């Protein structure tokens, strides 16, 4: 089955990134010129983890994670759309989603030329 395990938090992959130069010659060799005091962080775990944290941590982060869909429905309702769209009923929730959107958009322009 799946078996996966996405769920590197920043000591696990920290702790788990400096195996890898130190299974890998070529990769930490790579590093070396442009971090010559690598071999010396790499020797200690506690400052590769503080010394080189905010570099590594640097790819990982960058913005928070998001797919949501558009029509604002529970993530297992929106696959049940996509997954049967053809479905007579499907069409409903996908027929009074874009209702909503069309009633919205009335008060997007707003017609209205007197807000008072």
């Amino acid at each position: 089955g799946p078996l996966g395990s996405a769920t590197l938090s920043d000591e696990a992959f920290i702790e788990q990134f400096r195996q890898e130069l130190l299974n890998n010659q070529m990769l930490r060799s790579q590093l070396i010129l442009q971090i010559p005091g690598l071999n010396d962080l790499v020797n200690d775990p506690l400052l590769f983890r503080e010394r080189l944290g905010p570099l590594i941590l640097q790819r990982r982060y960058g913005g928070y994670n998001t797919a949501m869909n558009p029509f604002g429905i529970p993530q297992d309702e929106y696959t049940r759309l996509m997954a049967n769209p053809d479905d007579p009923d499907n069409k409903k929730r996908i027929a009074e989603l874009l209702d909503q959107q069309a009633i919205d958009e009335q008060l997007r322009n707003a017609i209205e030329y007197t807000p008072e």
